[PDB]
């Protein structure tokens, strides 16, 4: 189900994560910072529990959640939030709500790389990761 998610991937590539964390309101130090870091993602399943690590010199974070069960979620950029995460025509798709605001982080697998897409108000954001 979730199956083909699972496993360690690299960021090859990222357009527009500027404008995406510009439009959250991400001051421009942890922008300029956050253009050049190259995270590896981690996604991990024990039973109903994915937990799913983002590692980078400058930045790490971690969560655990089951799918289609809210969360509370403190964002890389210190956003404390609600998240769901659920499996939607074999994508994971990941919704934040906070203040009102939502954004959608979107995982994809094309051509066997993950693709992350990143939408709040009209900006959006593509990352490309590859398997380890
Ligand atoms: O997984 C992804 O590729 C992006 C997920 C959506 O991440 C964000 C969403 C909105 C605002 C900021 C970010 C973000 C993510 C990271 C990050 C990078 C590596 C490891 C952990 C976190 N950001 C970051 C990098 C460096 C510094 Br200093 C501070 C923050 N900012
Ligand atoms: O662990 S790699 O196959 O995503
Ligand atoms: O562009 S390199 O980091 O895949």
């Amino acid at each position: 189900m979730v199956d083909a998610f699972l496993g360690t991937w690299k960021l090859v590539d990222s357009k527009n994560f500027d404008d995406y964390m510009k439009s959250l309101g991400v001051g421009f130090a942890t922008r300029q910072v956050a253009s050049m870091t190259k995270p590896t993602t981690i996604i991990e399943k024990n039973g109903d529990i994915l937990t799913l690590k983002t590692h980078s010199t400058f930045k790490n974070t971690e969560i655990s959640f089951k799918l289609g069960v809210e969360f509370d979620e403190t964002t890389a950029d210190d956003r404390k939030v609600k998240s769901i995460v659920t499996l939607d025509g074999g994508k994971l798709v990941h919704l934040q709500k906070w203040d009102g605001q939502e954004t959608t982080l979107v995982r994809e697998l094309i051509d066997g790389k993950l693709i992350l897409t990143l939408t709040h108000g009209t900006a959006v954001c593509t990352r490309t990761y590859e398997k380890e």
